[PDB]
């Protein structure tokens, strides 16, 4: 499923990211914008073996079980799989154990080169919540 903007924006405000670990909700939909396009779908197979997955781009190497990722861990406790779902759920979950796991946002190379320096409140201009 590709979300428009809004509607992810609803969706990850009902899931509980607004203000998560002192985020606000525009960085959350800035991320995922810059990550995936809004794009569920969405992966990305990295050298090393290990894939991005879905609209947060979570990584197959600490995250989610993909079962061909050498040398790996499943922090989320999840198939990888659930995570190319239109519904964001399980992705949103795993997001809030990244983010207190690694004291922020910084796991996500897009959100620190486009997102972490500009007002992200413009991501949610528009939108009903």
């Amino acid at each position: 499923k590709v979300y428009s903007r809004c509607e992810l924006a609803a969706a990850m405000k009902r899931l509980g990211l607004d203000n998560y670990r002192g985020y606000s909700l525009g960085n959350w939909v800035c991320a995922a914008n810059y990550e995936s396009g809004f794009n569920t779908q969405a992966t990305n197979r990295n050298t090393d073996g290990s894939t991005d997955y879905g609209i947060l781009q979570i990584n197959s190497r600490w995250w989610c079980d993909d079962g061909k990722t050498p040398r790996s861990k499943n922090a989320c406790g999840i198939r990888c799989s659930v995570l190319l779902r239109s519904d964001i759920t399980e992705a949103v979950r795993c997001a809030k154990r990244i983010v207190r796991d690694g004291n922020g946002m910084n796991a996500w190379v897009a959100w620190r080169n486009r997102c972490r320096g500009t007002d992200v409140s413009k991501w949610i201009r528009g939108c009903r919540l």
